[PDB]
């Protein structure tokens, strides 16, 4: 009913199930609740400015996920920033978001002004300080859960925003396995990482993470992939083009893989077809959606029949609870098959950009009493409700 409670509950029912694995380093669902309980208790002690979000700075280690959960457990949203982003990223966001604190899962490469910092050693000490924690004031409802920055703009995603997204991924559109084993390659500063983080966590699965050092080195990456017992794949189409440079990337060397999930770029017919050849018995999905409406809002299963019917791959069909439509420069409905701007309304739409009211007023509006978003995207929709992506209004 609350995603934090769902995840905490897996600590009680499957304490010893592995939840995270980085190149052979593993942690359990029990240690995840214990770490995030310990962090939350500690933040409760600091009397931090309430609502004010916390920046979480780091790469792809377990502590990243543990830290997120302790922050939302404390009542506040987390802002994830990746180690391999330039230093001014952390300076800009700190200046725009005015966070209550920065938690340095990885060492900060630069200072963050007056924002208090918890060092990696201090964080280590907190996680090793077990508490018996009442999670009585966790993030819930319309309150900010994460703020992911795209200038860069801080997309505020509430708890209920994320559940609209998560519920869709757990539905029969995708048929994800129970307790999935999922790849975690997109850095957590990126929206797409959510597509593997929270559907796996809601389902009690396990995250098999790749640090950037591995993806920076095709030798290492090609060597690493067969060692991961993953069922669910999440990445950009371009990253899959890299992995397909390996003839060995196929169902015989990766027998556990059953679901491929792509977002963030156009999936070319050549990429989907090479992959259909490599993994003929898997299910492949194209998805699309702006960060401002929580990860994705359309999907289409690229079946054999899809590959033969479509040259360019469509972006698919809307979530049941999300209303999508195509309008012209005046905000008026555009006929089926005519190009216009894609408008998105429903429960996953962000309440707006943090500390940027001018962008929020231009992009976000209300549609029949639902929050609605101007994507910058041109596309089409036929009468069957199938969407296609056709460029940007910019
Ligand atoms: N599967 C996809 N096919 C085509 N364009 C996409 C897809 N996924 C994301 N994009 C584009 O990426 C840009 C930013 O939106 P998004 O990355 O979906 O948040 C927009 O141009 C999107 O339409």
């Amino acid at each position: 009913k609350n995603i934090i409670t769902t995840i905490d509950d897996y600590a009680r029912t499957q304490p010893n199930n592995v939840v995270y694995d980085v190149q052979g380093v593993t942690h359990t669902y029990a240690e995840l609740k214990a770490y995030s309980d310990a962090l939350a208790a500690h933040l409760d002690t600091l009397d931090l400015p309430a609502k004010d979000p916390i920046i979480v700075f780091g790469g792809q280690t377990f502590e990243m996920i543990a830290t997120f959960l302790g922050v939302v457990k404390s009542g506040r949203a987390y802002i994830p920033i990746d180690t391999h982003s330039p230093n001014e990223r952390l300076t800009m966001i700190n200046e725009i978001a005015k966070p209550a604190a920065v938690i340095a899962v990885a060492d900060l490469p630069t200072g963050v002004g007056t924002t208090p910092v918890i060092t990696p050693d201090q964080l280590a000490a907190i996680f090793a300080t077990p508490v018996d924690y009442q999670a009585d004031h966790v993030v819930s409802g319309d309150d900010n859960y994460y703020i992911i920055f795209t200038m860069p703009k801080g997309v505020q995603i509430s708890h209920d925003n994320l559940v609209s997204y998560v519920d869709w991924m757990l539905s029969d559109d995708f048929g994800l396995p129970d307790q999935p084993n999922s790849l975690s390659q997109p850095p957590y500063s990126f929206d797409l990482s959510v597509m593997d983080v929270y559907p796996t966590l809601a389902l009690g699965g396990t995250l098999y993470a790749l640090p950037k050092a591995v993806t920076d080195d095709f030798k290492q990456l090609f060597a690493a992939l067969p060692t991961l017992p993953i069922n669910v794949w999440v990445s950009t189409p371009s990253f899959m083009d890299i992995c397909l440079l390996e003839p060995k990337f196929n169902a015989e060397n990766l027998p556990t893989l059953t679901h491929f999930l792509f977002c963030g770029e156009e999936l070319t017919h050549k990429t989907a077809a090479t992959l259909k050849k490599r993994f003929p018995d898997a299910r492949i999905f194209n998805t699309y959606g702006p960060t401002e409406t929580c990860v994705a809002v359309t999907q289409i299963e690229i079946t054999d029949a899809a590959l033969a019917q479509y040259d360019r791959l469509p972006i698919g069909y809307a979530k049941a609870d999300t209303r999508i439509l195509v309008v012209d420069e005046n905000g008026e409905a555009v006929p089926n098959g005519t190009e216009g701007e894609l408008i998105i309304a429903g429960p996953s739409v962000s309440k707006g950009y943090l500390n940027n009211p001018e962008k929020t007023a231009k992009a976000f509006f209300e549609l029949d009493g639902q929050p609605a978003y101007h994507s910058g995207d041109i596309g089409t929709m036929d009468a069957d409700g199938l969407f296609r992506y056709r460029g940007r209004v910019d």
